[PDB]
């Protein structure tokens, strides 16, 4: 019996049912929410939420655009950021305090980051940062250290290639990847407010990747998740998303570390990209549907909730009471890596929260990163390429 057998039972009897959309396909992600949800459903006297997978993240707003067409919106629904500012033009989202949801304890910056015109549209939900995974294994076997500054991570991922006859540094070349390397080389993707995307940091961020390629250390992964794609040759370091956690704990045929990031210098670590979503409500939902709403958000802000889901994902907890809750302090008793991927929580980058950012991080930059790593792009006539596509947008 599945979670979501449970759920749809629970629903099939209930008075009154939330739909949540949602964008996870499965693995511990899936799995959590659907606990949480059967949790939260089991101390409701008929009053339920039913998530709904609609596919990945891209396939989820896809589904919301279709919904704002169809005049049907669901109660509930993850959102990046961007799509928050996309669904705030449709005016479609509830304020959340004014639904009565406490927020004080919520992470400042993950307040600040759904906090549009002063007010608050999204629960921080599931919200991810960059770490540094890695092969124990590999880099005992040659004497390496974690590195701690981005010259000793190239340092190191030539040394190991070098040793193991392949590239070691596994990439996406995708804007996730892209944001640590260009946010680390001192990168802002806004310049007086004018989004920029061929700035000389991302020009320099996009040549040490298309280098790194070249130079033999850096192996682009093209299908699949870089989880999906260990065995294949020596691995030694990612930069990736904590929810990749279990996900890597899974796959891999050596022992996983994680680490936070390398950075300029050894007195900080380097900023890691926030990823995961926000939960936002609908206006359209019934004032019944809003109301479960305004429930199922506190239970997912308690200190019990965060925990365990936090501690089955790899998630950053969003609360500070989650961590004094003591199922969070007993995982992090037995793993450092909770403990790695809070402290690398601290260093935190946010993308633009533009409402064309989802078009423009796929179909424009994404591309760019591509041209440049998969066809060997000159990396500024790649990006003043993007920067030209995404003024034409955004005008
Ligand atoms: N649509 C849309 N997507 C956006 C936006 N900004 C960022 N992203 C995507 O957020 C993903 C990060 O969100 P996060 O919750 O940290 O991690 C995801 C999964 O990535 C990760 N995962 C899943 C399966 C797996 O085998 N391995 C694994 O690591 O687990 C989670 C739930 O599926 C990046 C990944 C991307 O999808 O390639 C593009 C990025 C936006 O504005 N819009
Ligand atoms: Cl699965
Ligand atoms: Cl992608």
């Amino acid at each position: 019996m599945k979670p979501e057998d449970v759920i749809k039972e629970q629903c099939a009897r209930a008075k009154v049912v939330a739909e949540l959309w949602h964008g996870f396909t499965g693995g511990a992600p899936k799995a959590a929410l659907e606990n949480l949800v059967v949790e939260f459903n089991k101390a409701q006297q008929g009053r339920c939420v039913r998530p709904v997978p609609q596919g990945g993240y891209r396939d989820l707003s896809t589904k919301i655009k279709a919904a704002f067409a169809a005049g049907k919106v669901p109660t509930m629904a993850q959102a990046f950021e961007n799509n928050i500012a996309l669904y705030l033009e449709a005016k479609a989202l509830l304020p959340i305090e004014s639904l009565g949801v406490k927020l004080q304890g919520v992470n400042l910056t993950f307040l600040n980051a759904v906090r549009f015109g002063g007010v608050v549209y999204g629960v921080p939900f599931n919200k991810s940062i960059q770490v540094l995974y890695y092969n124990k294994d590999l880099l005992k076997k040659h004497g390496v250290p974690v590195p701690a500054t981005l010259e000793e991570f190239v340092a190191a991922a030539k040394k190991l290639s070098r040793a193991e006859g392949g590239p070691v540094y596994w990439f996406q070349p995708d804007a996730s990847t892209f944001a640590y390397f260009f946010f680390n080389l001192g990168g802002s993707y806004l310049k007086d407010g004018k989004l920029v995307l061929n700035s000389k940091e991302a020009v320099e961020a996009l040549t040490l990747l298309q280098n790194g390629v070249k130079e033999g250390w850096a192996k682009p992964i093209t299908s699949g998740y870089i989880n999906q794609n260990l065995g294949s040759g020596p691995y030694a370091f990612s930069v990736d998303t904590s929810a990749g956690y279990t996900y890597y704990l899974r796959a891999a045929k050596f022992d996983l570390g994680v680490a936070t990031l390398p950075g300029r210098t050894k007195g900080q670590p380097g900023y890691g990209l926030v990823a995961g979503t926000n939960l936002v409500v609908f206006r359209q939902a019934s004032k019944e549907e809003q109301a479960v709403a305004k429930d199922f958000l506190e239970f997912v802000l308690s200190p019990r909730a965060q925990a365990v889901f936090a501690t089955a994902t790899g998630y950053v907890p969003v609360t500070e009471g989650a961590l004094k809750d003591p199922v969070y302090q007993a995982y992090a008793a037995e793993n450092p890596d909770y403990a790695t991927i809070v402290r690398q929580s601290r260093y935190a980058k946010f993308e633009p929260a533009l409402a064309e950012w989802e078009q423009i991080r796929f179909d424009i930059l994404g591309q760019a990163i591509k041209e440049a790593i998969l066809n060997k792009a000159d990396p500024k006539a790649a990006l003043d390429r993007a920067q030209k596509l995404a003024e034409d947008l955004l005008s």
